[PDB]
This record gives C-alpha cells, structure tokens and sequence, in this order.
C-alpha cells in the first residue's frame, strides 16, 4: 500500500497530474501541498525530490514531495 | 549560495509546540503555523524519532523552518526494490 523513493524529475505533465521521476511515471494530484501551493507546478525537470505515497495502478500516486535545495541546483549545473 | 536560507537532515529529538520550537540533532529551530503540508502545520505532524529533511531562512533567536519532510522509513523502500532487481 505506502511506498517511499528518491530521485531526479525528468518531465512534469501539469495537464495531466503526472511527474516523471528516473524514468518512472507518478500521479502528482494537486491535493499534494505545502505552504498552500500543489507541489506539481513546484517541481522542474532537474529537481532532486524525497516522496512517498499509495500503490495504485498503472501510476503510484505521490501524497508527499520535498524538494532537496541545494541538490537541484548542483543537478540543474 | 545564498547565505540567507539554509537546509540540512536529521533526527527530531523534541518538539515544543507551545513555543513553536522544534529540537534536530539538539539543535533549535522556530517551525511557524505558517509551515504547512497537506492542510496541516508540520510543528503538529513532527514527533520524537521523526527522521527529517528541512530548509527556510536564517533568523533571530532561532533560524526559521519553511520546510520539513517526514522520512518514511518503515515504509517500502523503492531503493530496496531497486537492489533486489540488481
Ligand atoms: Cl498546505
Ligand atoms: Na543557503
């Protein structure tokens, strides 16, 4: 039922609440937020994230995101 | 870099709620009402033995986490997944 990973965001698909992290596809649902904003439209192509969240099929879906600050800008370089 | 924000990792050993305080690795940092994840301040979600990533703005008396990531380490791991198909 809960998984957790970490990994580099290669593509977000905002439009279809979608994230793509190491070449693996996830359901990022707006409801998944912090300080009142969807974490979705937080995440960028190089972003270095920490998430967990619910088995589900075909897509595992992300109900926690962190976006690691000093990581993605060393991936970003 | 900027040497007005900061982040770090590691493990919570007390939280102070009435004083908006939270004790990492015996260190203090202010965790505001403002700090929110899923509807929900983290100063209410963070216990004893939480495993945490953070990061916010250095302030007086205490830096301020914006900031905070519960590690769920009794979940599946998909790094474990990951070494077992290799
Ligand atoms: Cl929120
Ligand atoms: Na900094």
């Amino acid at each position: 039922q809960t998984f957790e990973g970490a990994g580099v965001v290669f593509e977000v698909q905002v439009e279809k609440n979608l994230v793509d992290i190491d070449h693996r596809l996830y359901r990022l649902p707006n409801s998944t937020v912090r300080n009142g904003m969807p974490s979705l439209f937080q995440v960028k192509p190089g972003s270095v994230v920490s998430y967990s969240g619910t088995v589900s099929q075909p897509w595992s879906t992300i109900t926690d995101i962190y976006i690691h600050k000093q990581m993605s800008e060393q991936e970003l370089a």
